[PDB]
C-alpha cells in the first residue's frame, strides 16, 4: 500500500560521476538528480534532472576549489532543489569531499532534504593522500558538516582503493568498486521495499534504524553451496573500503534472501555472526524473504547504524 520514492542526487564532479556509472549500470524505480556548478561535466550527465548552481558565481565554471562558493551556490538554489527533491521518502546524497562544489553544496542539498521529509544518507569520499594536506582538511570539515546535516552518514576513504587494485588496475576499474558502496545500498532497500518478505521489513524500519543515526554501514553479501549463510553475511559486513566498520553498531536492518531451501539454523548463523562482529548487544530488525526462483544462493542484506 506504500510505496517509498527513493532518489540519488550527485553533487559537483565526483558525485555526478557516481550517478552516471550507476545509470549505465542500470538502476531501476530510482530518480537521479544531477547538482553541479561545472556547466561542462553537467552537461554530460545522464540524470533525468540536472541542476546548475552558481551560474553568477561561476559564469558556468565549477567552484575551484573553494567550499563557500559551493555552499553560496546550493543555498542561492535551494527552491530549485526543494523542487526537484519533492515527494522523495529517501535521499542518498553523493559526492566527493575536498573540491569546492561536493565539499560546499552537498551539506546544503542534504540540509534541504532532510527539511523536506526525507530520510536523508551521505555517501562521500575522502581524498587520496597524494593530493596533498589541503584537500583532506577541506574534505574533512565537509565531512563535519554532512554528519550535521543528513540521517546518516558513509564515508570511503579513496586510500582505500589503493588496497584493492594492482598496479594495473584501470582507474575507472576501481571508481567503479567505489560506486558499489552507494549503488548496492539503494538497490538493497529498493528491494527490501518492493517485496513482501515472510518476517516482513519496509521503509518503516529502514527509517528507524537509519534515522538521526550517525555513521552508517550498507553491505550486500551473495553466496551458494555449503556455510552460505555465514559467507554472505562476513561478505554483506566487511567492506575493505569504509571508514566506518561493523564494530560498535547498536542498531541492524539484516534481510535474508534464499530459496524454499533457506534453513532455520543457518539464519541464526547469519544473525549471529552480525551480533559476533559487531560485539555489541545490537538492537536488530531482522526479515527473511523466499525467492523460489532461487535454488542454492542466498543474499544477505545489512544496513548498521548506532555507532556509540
Ligand atoms: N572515488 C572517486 N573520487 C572522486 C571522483 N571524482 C572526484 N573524486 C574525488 O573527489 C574530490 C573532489 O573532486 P570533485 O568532485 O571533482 O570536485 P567538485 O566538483 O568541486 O565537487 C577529489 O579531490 C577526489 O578525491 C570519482 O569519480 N570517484
Ligand atoms: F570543481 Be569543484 F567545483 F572545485
Ligand atoms: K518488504
Ligand atoms: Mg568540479
Amino acid at each position: 500500500s506504500h510505496m517509498a520514492t527513493l532518489k540519488v542526487i550527485g553533487v559537483g564532479g565526483g558525485g555526478n560521476n557516481a550517478v552516471n556509472r550507476m545509470i549505465d549500470h542500470g538502476m531501476n524505480n530510482v530518480e537521479f538528480i544531477a547538482i553541479n556548478t561545472d556547466g561542462q561535466a553537467l552537461n554530460l550527465s545522464k540524470a533525468e534532472s540536472k541542476i546548475q548552481i552558481g551560474e553568477k558565481l561561476t559564469r558556468g565554471l565549477g567552484a575551484g576549489a573553494n567550499p563557500e562558493i559551493g555552499k553560496k551556490a546550493a543555498e542561492e538554489s535551494r527552491e530549485q532543489i526543494e523542487d526537484a527533491i519533492q515527494g522523495a521518502d529517501m535521499v542518498f546524497v553523493t559526492s566527493g569531499m575536498g573540491g569546492g562544489t561536493g565539499t560546499g553544496a552537498a551539506p546544503v542539498v542534504a540540509k534541504i532534504a532532510k527539511e523536506m521529509g526525507a530520510l536523508t544518507v551521505g555517501v562521500v569520499t575522502r581524498p587520496f593522500s597524494f593530493e596533498g594536506r589541503k584537500r583532506q582538511t577541506q574534505a574533512a570539515a565537509g565531512v563535519e558538516a554532512m554528519k550535521a546535516a543528513v540521517d546518516t552518514l558513509i564515508v570511503i576513504p579513496n586510500d582505500r582503493l589503493l588496497d584493492i587494485v594492482d598496479k594495473s588496475t584501470p582507474m575507472m576499474e576501481a571508481f567503479k568498486e567505489a560506486d558499489n558502496v552507494l549503488r548496492q545500498g539503494v538497490q538493497g532497500i529498493s528491494d527490501l521495499i518492493a517485496v513482501s518478505g515472510e518476517v516482513n521489513l519496509d521503509f518503516a524500519d529502514v527509517k528507524t534504524i537509519m534515522s538521526n543515526q550517525g555513521s552508517a554501514l550498507m553491505g550486500i553479501g551473495v553466496s551458494s553451496g555449503e556455510n552460505r549463510a555465514v559467507e554472505a553475511a562476513k561478505k554483506a559486513i566487511s567492506s575493505p573500503l569504509l571508514e566506518t566498520s561493523i564494530v560498535g553498531a547498536q542498531g541492524v536492518l539484516m534481510n535474508i534472501t534464499g530459496g524454499e531451501s533457506l534453513s532455520l539454523f543457518e539464519a541464526q548463523e547469519a544473525a549471529d555472526i552480525v551480533q559476533d562482529a559487531a560485539d555489541e548487544d545490537v538492537n536488530m530488525i531482522f526479515g527473511t524473504v523466499i525467492n523460489p526462483e532461487l535454488q542454492d544462493e542466498i543474499v544477505v542484506t545489512v544496513i548498521a547504524t548506532g555507532f556509540d
